[PDB]
Protein backbone atom coordinates (compact mmCIF):
# COMPACT_ATOMS: atom_id res chain seq x y z
CA UNK A 1 0.00 0.00 0.00
CA UNK A 2 1.94 2.97 -1.37
CA UNK A 3 -1.07 5.29 -1.13
CA UNK A 4 0.06 6.36 2.35
CA UNK A 5 3.30 7.75 0.89
CA UNK A 6 1.26 9.60 -1.74
CA UNK A 7 -0.96 10.95 1.03
CA UNK A 8 2.05 12.14 3.03
CA UNK A 9 3.70 13.84 0.05
CA UNK A 10 0.36 15.45 -0.87
CA UNK A 11 -0.06 16.71 2.70
CA UNK A 12 3.56 17.90 2.96
CA UNK A 13 3.33 19.91 -0.26
CA UNK A 14 -0.09 21.20 0.78
CA UNK A 15 1.05 22.40 4.22
CA UNK A 16 4.32 23.84 2.91
CA UNK A 17 2.41 25.86 0.32
CA UNK A 18 -0.23 26.91 2.85
CA UNK A 19 2.55 28.32 5.03
CA UNK A 20 4.20 29.92 1.98
CA UNK A 21 1.01 31.67 0.84
CA UNK A 22 -0.15 32.55 4.37
CA UNK A 23 3.05 34.35 5.37
CA UNK A 24 2.76 36.70 2.36
CA UNK A 25 -0.01 39.19 3.29
CA UNK A 26 0.45 39.07 7.07
CA UNK A 27 4.09 40.09 7.54
CA UNK A 28 4.10 43.55 5.85
CA UNK A 29 1.04 44.10 8.09
CA UNK A 30 2.77 42.56 11.18
CA UNK A 31 6.07 44.39 10.44
CA UNK A 32 4.05 47.63 10.01
CA UNK A 33 11.37 43.04 2.26
CA UNK A 34 12.49 41.78 -1.14
CA UNK A 35 15.40 39.98 0.50
CA UNK A 36 13.02 38.29 2.95
CA UNK A 37 10.70 37.25 0.12
CA UNK A 38 13.55 35.89 -2.01
CA UNK A 39 15.45 34.24 0.86
CA UNK A 40 13.36 31.06 0.79
CA UNK A 41 13.90 30.57 -2.94
CA UNK A 42 17.60 31.50 -2.77
CA UNK A 43 18.32 29.11 0.11
CA UNK A 44 16.34 26.34 -1.60
CA UNK A 45 18.26 27.00 -4.83
CA UNK A 46 21.57 26.75 -2.97
CA UNK A 47 20.66 23.61 -1.00
CA UNK A 48 18.98 21.65 -3.81
CA UNK A 49 22.27 20.02 -5.00
CA UNK A 50 23.26 19.16 -1.43
CA UNK A 51 19.93 17.42 -0.80
CA UNK A 52 20.28 15.69 -4.16
CA UNK A 53 23.61 14.27 -2.99
CA UNK A 54 22.45 13.55 0.59
CA UNK A 55 19.41 11.51 -0.43
CA UNK A 56 21.85 9.28 -2.32
CA UNK A 57 23.88 8.74 0.86
CA UNK A 58 21.22 8.28 3.55
CA UNK A 59 17.95 7.65 1.66
CA UNK A 60 14.68 9.53 1.22
CA UNK A 61 12.76 8.89 4.50
CA UNK A 62 15.32 10.52 6.82
CA UNK A 63 15.45 13.76 4.77
CA UNK A 64 11.59 13.67 4.53
CA UNK A 65 11.12 13.25 8.35
CA UNK A 66 13.61 16.11 8.96
CA UNK A 67 11.48 18.21 6.60
CA UNK A 68 8.64 17.77 9.13
CA UNK A 69 10.92 18.60 12.13
CA UNK A 70 12.33 21.79 10.47
CA UNK A 71 8.76 22.60 9.26
CA UNK A 72 7.44 22.15 12.84
CA UNK A 73 10.22 24.44 14.29
CA UNK A 74 9.76 26.89 11.38
CA UNK A 75 5.97 26.85 12.05
CA UNK A 76 6.49 27.31 15.87
CA UNK A 77 9.03 30.15 15.27
CA UNK A 78 6.61 31.75 12.76
CA UNK A 79 3.92 31.64 15.50
CA UNK A 80 5.97 33.43 18.24
CA UNK A 81 8.89 35.21 16.44
CA UNK A 82 8.37 38.96 16.07
CA UNK A 83 11.83 40.11 14.91
CA UNK A 84 12.96 40.59 11.32
CA UNK A 85 16.14 38.59 11.92
CA UNK A 86 14.17 35.70 13.42
CA UNK A 87 11.58 35.90 10.63
CA UNK A 88 14.43 35.69 8.10
CA UNK A 89 15.92 32.71 9.93
CA UNK A 90 12.51 31.01 10.00
CA UNK A 91 12.01 31.75 6.30
CA UNK A 92 15.41 30.24 5.45
CA UNK A 93 14.66 27.20 7.62
CA UNK A 94 11.39 26.89 5.70
CA UNK A 95 13.48 27.02 2.53
CA UNK A 96 15.70 24.17 3.74
CA UNK A 97 12.70 22.10 4.84
CA UNK A 98 10.84 22.80 1.60
CA UNK A 99 13.91 21.73 -0.35
CA UNK A 100 14.00 18.49 1.65
CA UNK A 101 10.26 17.89 1.18
CA UNK A 102 10.15 18.75 -2.53
CA UNK A 103 13.29 16.89 -3.61
CA UNK A 104 12.92 13.81 -1.42
CA UNK A 105 9.16 13.48 -1.90
CA UNK A 106 9.41 13.82 -5.67
CA UNK A 107 12.24 11.29 -5.63
CA UNK A 108 10.22 8.86 -3.53
CA UNK A 109 7.16 9.29 -5.75
CA UNK A 110 9.33 8.64 -8.80
CA UNK A 111 11.00 5.61 -7.18
CA UNK A 112 7.76 4.13 -5.80
CA UNK A 113 5.57 4.83 -8.86
CA UNK A 114 7.98 3.72 -11.57
CA UNK A 115 5.25 3.49 -14.22
CA UNK A 116 5.39 6.20 -16.86
CA UNK A 117 1.66 6.97 -16.77
CA UNK A 118 1.01 6.41 -13.05
CA UNK A 119 3.96 8.71 -12.31
CA UNK A 120 2.29 11.47 -14.29
CA UNK A 121 -1.07 10.76 -12.66
CA UNK A 122 0.26 10.85 -9.09
CA UNK A 123 2.44 13.92 -9.63
CA UNK A 124 -0.74 15.45 -11.02
CA UNK A 125 -2.43 14.92 -7.65
CA UNK A 126 0.68 15.92 -5.69
CA UNK A 127 1.07 19.15 -7.67
CA UNK A 128 -2.67 19.44 -7.07
CA UNK A 129 -1.78 19.48 -3.40
CA UNK A 130 0.41 22.50 -4.17
CA UNK A 131 -2.45 24.06 -6.15
CA UNK A 132 -4.93 23.45 -3.33
CA UNK A 133 -2.46 24.94 -0.86
CA UNK A 134 -1.96 28.09 -2.92
CA UNK A 135 -5.75 28.23 -3.33
CA UNK A 136 -6.69 27.95 0.36
CA UNK A 137 -3.68 29.71 1.88
CA UNK A 138 -4.80 33.34 1.63
CA UNK A 139 -8.46 32.68 2.60
CA UNK A 140 -7.58 30.56 5.64
CA UNK A 141 -4.93 33.06 6.69
CA UNK A 142 -7.24 36.06 6.34
CA UNK A 143 -10.20 34.51 8.16
CA UNK A 144 -8.16 33.18 11.08
CA UNK A 145 -6.21 36.44 11.25
CA UNK A 146 -9.40 38.49 11.54
CA UNK A 147 -11.36 36.24 13.92
CA UNK A 148 -9.06 34.64 16.50
CA UNK A 149 -5.66 36.30 16.30
CA UNK A 150 -2.29 36.66 14.66
CA UNK A 151 -0.84 33.36 15.89
CA UNK A 152 -4.01 31.27 15.42
CA UNK A 153 -3.31 30.15 11.80
CA UNK A 154 0.26 29.15 12.73
CA UNK A 155 -0.89 26.90 15.68
CA UNK A 156 -3.63 25.04 13.65
CA UNK A 157 -1.07 24.40 10.85
CA UNK A 158 1.31 23.18 13.60
CA UNK A 159 -1.31 20.63 14.85
CA UNK A 160 -1.75 19.04 11.35
CA UNK A 161 2.06 19.32 10.91
CA UNK A 162 2.34 17.17 14.10
CA UNK A 163 -0.40 14.78 12.79
CA UNK A 164 1.46 14.41 9.43
CA UNK A 165 4.49 13.64 11.63
CA UNK A 166 2.64 10.91 13.58
CA UNK A 167 1.76 9.12 10.26
CA UNK A 168 5.37 9.83 9.23
CA UNK A 169 6.58 8.09 12.41
CA UNK A 170 3.99 5.27 11.96
CA UNK A 171 4.89 4.31 8.32
CA UNK A 172 8.02 6.30 7.32
CA UNK A 173 9.44 5.35 10.77
CA UNK A 174 13.04 6.34 9.78
CA UNK A 175 14.87 4.73 12.75
CA UNK A 176 18.20 4.15 10.91
CA UNK A 177 20.22 5.36 7.85
CA UNK A 178 19.97 2.94 4.88
CA UNK A 179 22.32 3.68 1.91
CA UNK A 180 21.01 3.73 -1.72
CA UNK A 181 22.43 1.17 -4.15
CA UNK A 182 24.05 2.93 -7.10
CA UNK A 183 25.74 6.31 -7.65
CA UNK A 184 23.86 8.96 -9.67
CA UNK A 185 25.37 10.72 -12.71
CA UNK A 186 27.38 13.78 -11.44
CA UNK A 187 25.43 17.04 -11.64
CA UNK A 188 27.96 18.31 -14.20
CA UNK A 189 27.06 15.42 -16.51
CA UNK A 190 23.38 16.32 -16.12
CA UNK A 191 23.92 20.01 -16.92
CA UNK A 192 25.65 19.27 -20.27
CA UNK A 193 22.55 17.45 -21.64
CA UNK A 194 20.75 19.77 -24.10
CA UNK A 195 17.31 18.13 -23.76
CA UNK A 196 17.29 18.27 -19.96
CA UNK A 197 18.40 21.87 -20.46
CA UNK A 198 15.47 22.51 -22.82
CA UNK A 199 12.95 20.98 -20.40
CA UNK A 200 14.38 22.99 -17.50
CA UNK A 201 14.35 26.12 -19.67
CA UNK A 202 10.72 25.62 -20.63
CA UNK A 203 9.80 25.21 -16.96
CA UNK A 204 11.95 28.22 -16.05
CA UNK A 205 10.50 30.57 -18.68
CA UNK A 206 6.87 29.48 -18.30
CA UNK A 207 7.14 29.85 -14.52
CA UNK A 208 9.01 33.16 -14.73
CA UNK A 209 6.14 34.43 -16.83
CA UNK A 210 3.68 33.93 -13.98
CA UNK A 211 6.32 34.87 -11.38
CA UNK A 212 6.73 38.33 -12.92
CA UNK A 213 3.02 38.58 -13.80
CA UNK A 214 1.61 37.98 -10.31
CA UNK A 215 3.18 40.93 -8.42
CA UNK A 216 3.24 43.28 -11.44
CA UNK A 217 -0.36 42.90 -12.65
CA UNK A 218 -1.83 44.82 -9.66
CA UNK A 219 0.77 47.55 -10.20
CA UNK A 220 -0.64 48.04 -13.69
CA UNK A 221 -4.20 47.79 -12.36
CA UNK A 222 -4.09 50.52 -9.71
CA UNK A 223 -2.74 52.96 -12.30
CA UNK A 224 -4.91 52.07 -15.31
CA UNK A 225 -8.22 50.68 -14.04
CA UNK A 226 -8.18 51.86 -10.38
CA UNK A 227 -9.56 48.53 -9.18
CA UNK A 228 -10.74 48.11 -5.60
CA UNK A 229 -8.98 45.93 -3.03
CA UNK A 230 -11.13 42.83 -3.51
CA UNK A 231 -10.90 42.97 -7.31
CA UNK A 232 -7.15 42.37 -7.11
CA UNK A 233 -7.74 39.20 -5.12
CA UNK A 234 -10.54 38.01 -7.40
CA UNK A 235 -8.70 38.95 -10.62
CA UNK A 236 -6.01 36.32 -10.07
CA UNK A 237 -8.49 33.77 -8.64
CA UNK A 238 -9.38 32.27 -12.06
CA UNK A 239 -5.65 31.71 -12.56
CA UNK A 240 -5.48 29.64 -9.35
CA UNK A 241 -8.68 27.68 -10.02
CA UNK A 242 -7.58 26.99 -13.59
CA UNK A 243 -4.17 25.90 -12.30
CA UNK A 244 -5.90 23.39 -10.02
CA UNK A 245 -8.10 22.09 -12.84
CA UNK A 246 -5.27 22.02 -15.37
CA UNK A 247 -2.92 20.18 -13.04
CA UNK A 248 -5.48 17.53 -12.09
CA UNK A 249 -6.76 16.97 -15.65
CA UNK A 250 -3.46 17.19 -17.52
CA UNK A 251 -1.54 14.91 -15.18
CA UNK A 252 -3.90 12.27 -16.59
CA UNK A 253 -4.40 13.71 -20.07
CA UNK A 254 -0.99 14.90 -21.30
CA UNK A 255 0.26 11.36 -21.88
CA UNK A 256 -2.40 10.79 -24.55
CA UNK A 257 -2.14 14.30 -26.04
CA UNK A 258 1.66 14.20 -26.10
CA UNK A 259 3.87 15.86 -23.51
CA UNK A 260 5.95 17.67 -26.14
CA UNK A 261 2.79 18.88 -27.91
CA UNK A 262 1.11 19.77 -24.62
CA UNK A 263 4.18 21.78 -23.59
CA UNK A 264 4.36 23.53 -26.98
CA UNK A 265 0.65 24.40 -26.94
CA UNK A 266 0.93 25.58 -23.35
CA UNK A 267 3.86 27.82 -24.29
CA UNK A 268 1.95 29.31 -27.23
CA UNK A 269 -1.21 29.77 -25.14
CA UNK A 270 0.65 31.48 -22.30
CA UNK A 271 2.50 33.68 -24.79
CA UNK A 272 -0.68 34.73 -26.59
CA UNK A 273 -2.48 35.26 -23.28
CA UNK A 274 0.36 37.47 -22.02
CA UNK A 275 0.30 39.35 -25.33
CA UNK A 276 -3.47 39.89 -25.01
CA UNK A 277 -3.34 41.02 -21.36
CA UNK A 278 -2.22 44.57 -22.34
CA UNK A 279 -5.29 44.90 -24.60
CA UNK A 280 -7.78 44.28 -21.79
CA UNK A 281 -9.67 47.24 -20.31
CA UNK A 282 -11.64 45.65 -17.45
CA UNK A 283 -11.75 42.56 -15.25
CA UNK A 284 -14.21 40.77 -17.54
CA UNK A 285 -11.62 41.14 -20.29
CA UNK A 286 -8.96 39.74 -17.93
CA UNK A 287 -10.93 36.63 -16.92
CA UNK A 288 -10.07 34.80 -20.14
CA UNK A 289 -6.32 35.65 -20.39
CA UNK A 290 -5.67 34.81 -16.73
CA UNK A 291 -7.61 31.56 -17.06
CA UNK A 292 -5.52 30.77 -20.13
CA UNK A 293 -2.23 31.60 -18.39
CA UNK A 294 -3.00 29.38 -15.42
CA UNK A 295 -4.40 26.61 -17.61
CA UNK A 296 -1.34 26.60 -19.89
CA UNK A 297 1.14 26.67 -17.01
CA UNK A 298 -0.72 23.73 -15.51
CA UNK A 299 -0.25 21.89 -18.82
CA UNK A 300 3.46 22.76 -18.92
CA UNK A 301 4.19 21.82 -15.31
CA UNK A 302 2.20 18.58 -15.25
CA UNK A 303 3.82 17.58 -18.57
CA UNK A 304 7.42 18.53 -17.71
CA UNK A 305 7.63 17.14 -14.16
CA UNK A 306 7.35 13.46 -15.25
CA UNK A 307 9.53 14.13 -18.30
CA UNK A 308 12.48 14.94 -16.02
CA UNK A 309 12.29 11.44 -14.55
CA UNK A 310 11.77 10.00 -18.03
CA UNK A 311 14.91 11.74 -19.31
CA UNK A 312 17.18 10.25 -16.63
CA UNK A 313 15.50 6.86 -17.01
CA UNK A 314 16.37 7.06 -20.71
CA UNK A 315 19.84 8.66 -20.71
CA UNK A 316 21.38 8.30 -17.24
CA UNK A 317 21.24 6.37 -13.96
CA UNK A 318 17.75 6.15 -12.43
CA UNK A 319 18.33 8.16 -9.26
CA UNK A 320 15.92 11.05 -8.99
CA UNK A 321 17.19 13.27 -6.17
CA UNK A 322 19.80 15.03 -8.30
CA UNK A 323 17.64 15.58 -11.40
CA UNK A 324 14.73 16.81 -9.29
CA UNK A 325 17.28 19.14 -7.73
CA UNK A 326 17.69 20.66 -11.21
CA UNK A 327 13.91 20.64 -11.72
CA UNK A 328 13.44 22.54 -8.45
CA UNK A 329 16.27 24.90 -9.44
CA UNK A 330 14.23 25.71 -12.56
CA UNK A 331 11.34 26.82 -10.33
CA UNK A 332 13.52 28.68 -7.82
CA UNK A 333 15.26 30.67 -10.56
CA UNK A 334 11.92 32.09 -11.66
CA UNK A 335 10.58 32.56 -8.14
CA UNK A 336 13.76 34.09 -6.68
CA UNK A 337 14.63 36.93 -9.08
CA UNK A 338 11.06 37.20 -10.37
CA UNK A 339 9.61 40.20 -8.52
CA UNK A 340 12.84 42.23 -8.59
CA UNK A 341 13.60 41.80 -12.29
CA UNK A 342 9.94 42.30 -13.17
CA UNK A 343 9.72 45.56 -11.25
CA UNK A 344 13.01 46.81 -12.68
CA UNK A 345 12.01 46.10 -16.29
CA UNK A 346 8.51 47.50 -15.76
CA UNK A 347 9.96 50.75 -14.43
CA UNK A 348 12.58 50.88 -17.19
CA UNK A 349 10.61 50.38 -20.43
CA UNK A 350 7.02 49.61 -19.45
CA UNK A 351 4.55 46.92 -18.38
CA UNK A 352 2.92 46.29 -21.80
CA UNK A 353 6.36 46.13 -23.41
CA UNK A 354 7.57 43.80 -20.66
CA UNK A 355 4.63 41.49 -21.35
CA UNK A 356 5.28 41.70 -25.10
CA UNK A 357 8.90 40.68 -24.46
CA UNK A 358 7.74 37.75 -22.32
CA UNK A 359 5.29 36.67 -25.01
CA UNK A 360 7.88 36.87 -27.79
CA UNK A 361 10.40 34.88 -25.72
CA UNK A 362 7.78 32.23 -24.94
CA UNK A 363 6.64 31.99 -28.56
CA UNK A 364 10.19 31.76 -29.92
CA UNK A 365 11.22 29.15 -27.34
CA UNK A 366 8.10 27.10 -28.13
CA UNK A 367 9.65 25.57 -31.31
CA UNK A 368 12.55 24.27 -29.17
CA UNK A 369 10.07 21.93 -27.47
CA UNK A 370 9.75 20.10 -30.79
CA UNK A 371 12.95 18.18 -29.95
CA UNK A 372 11.39 16.57 -26.85
CA UNK A 373 9.38 13.99 -28.81
CA UNK A 374 10.41 10.34 -28.59
CA UNK A 375 12.28 9.14 -31.71
CA UNK A 376 9.86 6.28 -32.27
C1 LIG B 1 5.55 25.78 -8.58
N1 LIG B 1 4.40 26.64 -8.78
C2 LIG B 1 3.91 27.38 -7.76
C3 LIG B 1 2.82 28.20 -7.95
C4 LIG B 1 2.24 28.27 -9.16
C5 LIG B 1 1.03 29.17 -9.39
C6 LIG B 1 0.12 28.86 -10.38
C7 LIG B 1 -0.98 29.67 -10.59
C8 LIG B 1 -1.17 30.79 -9.81
C9 LIG B 1 -0.26 31.10 -8.81
C10 LIG B 1 0.84 30.29 -8.60
C11 LIG B 1 2.72 27.53 -10.19
C12 LIG B 1 3.81 26.70 -10.00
Amino acid sequence: SRKLILFIVFLALLLDNMLLTVVVPIIPSYLYVGLLFASKATVQLITNPFIGLLTNRIGYPIPIFAGFCIMFVSTIMFAFSSSYAFLLIARSLQGIGSSCSSVAGMGMLASVYTDDEERGNVMGIALGGLAMGVLVGPPFGSVLYEFVGKTAPFLVLAALVLLDGAIQLFVLQPSRVQPESQKGTPLTTLLKDPYILIAAGSICFANMGIAMLEPALPIWMMETMCSRKWQLGVAFLPASISYLIGTNIFGILAHKMGRWLCALLGMIIVGVSILCIPFAKNIYGLIAPNFGVGFAIGMVDSSMMPIMGYLVDLRHVSVYGSVYAIADVAFCMGYAIGPSAGGAIAKAIGFPWLMTIIGIIDILFAPLCFFLRSPP
